[PDB]
């Protein structure tokens, strides 16, 4: 797809979701732009551990690419939970990552380019005991609703094979 | 937003927006809806409390005659009030057993209910195994219950990140 | 014109998920002589029982029963992958038990492309979780979503089971 065209993938572990997300991303075209949140040389690489729509948008790389991959959402969420000042407190944390996410939302809306995000599902298991484990599910579970409700495309990956949730 | 299912069964698992779905499936039912919590908003909705003994608490109620549908949150705190009830909650058989009653009691009342329902429950049997008997026994009891429960649904929605997937359509 | 049925088929989910029963219905789909491997560490009357908790395809070839029944329903995979961690010398390195379940995992693969009769595998989803702290259960984990990633893409049909009922991942 070309425009502002967005697709979501997520997946449990090793479920093939960074495999299928590249693919897509090959798609868009030779040159892709990267985005690590924690390969082909024709591919740029931004490093950004949090505030992912400031310095896409200052890289100003939007303009030099074919399309936007973003690996990943689980990090960006996890990152975000370990920057606040307490880690078990939820609300400033679920705060802080709407933040992140509306953000980003709001640049891929006026990307010239498509993006596909790669994120994990950890929220279909057994709940956990401490604080800081539950608000990271939680707050990412949160990240995914906003993202697969904006994007074009949600796919969730069962042992490698995309099931579509969601298709233009 | 679906509509005309007797019996509708969504389940997800944390933040998966399957509180939302079905909220928005029950408002299909009609404006006035009975909100059965089973923990232990439309204002035009009726709230009726029951951690347990669910289907005994809501035809004692008399409240299915007074609404338009009904919305069942959720079966999973039903199965975990059901389980720490027992004498000895690392006991299998026991709660088994108490579940299975609770969810063929309350499948019995949405066959003889007046008015359509939703039912929200949780996934919570696809990350790794738990150590100690009780959560084992908490997650084998709850993937039981929401068996009997889809069966017996006319429709069951399996939510990923807010969209749903449909599992079964009447 | 005779229709053909499925070769391999993958039936995978949690926990209480029904995946059991489903498999069970495709076997006995497969005819009335149905080969049940068990691969749990040491039903139908018509069927067959072989106990085989390593190993899977030497042991199912060696044999020579495939060519007694109408199909074959393995349960599980779960366990195969256990089984496989537990039988190495360290369980907290991740690359020896790697090698080993695949390697199962690919002889299986081999005999069922060679196989007469259809297959019909079980195995669990466990990767959609929080992930754990202790080495040992994420290897176990890794391995067993590689192993189903293996059986996936080899398999003519997926389903991914909820609550006892059948999503369609792959068909046709």
């Amino acid at each position: 797809p070309r425009g502002s065209h967005m697709t979501l993938v997520l997946g449990g572990i090793r479920s093939g979701k960074s495999q299928y997300a590249e693919q897509i991303a090959a798609g868009f075209g030779k040159k892709i732009l990267y985005v690590a949140t924690a390969r082909p040389k024709s591919w740029l690489t931004l490093e950004c551990p949090r505030h992912v729509a400031s310095a896409v948008g200052e890289s100003g790389l939007l303009d030099q690419v074919d399309g936007v991959i973003l690996e990943c959402v689980t990090l960006l969420s996890s990152n975000t939970l370990y920057a606040q000042k307490d880690p078990t407190d939820y609300e400033p944390f679920q705060e802080a990552l709407i933040e992140e996410i509306e953000a980003l939302k709001k640049l891929i809306r006026q990307s010239p380019v498509p993006w596909v995000l790669v994120s994990s599902e950890t929220g279909m298991g057994i709940s956990q005991s401490d604080a800081e484990t539950r608000h990271y599910c939680d707050g990412l579970g949160i990240a995914n609703q906003l993202l697969a409700k904006s994007a074009d495309e949600v796919y969730f990956m069962v042992a490698g094979l995309p099931l579509t949730v969601k298709k233009g």
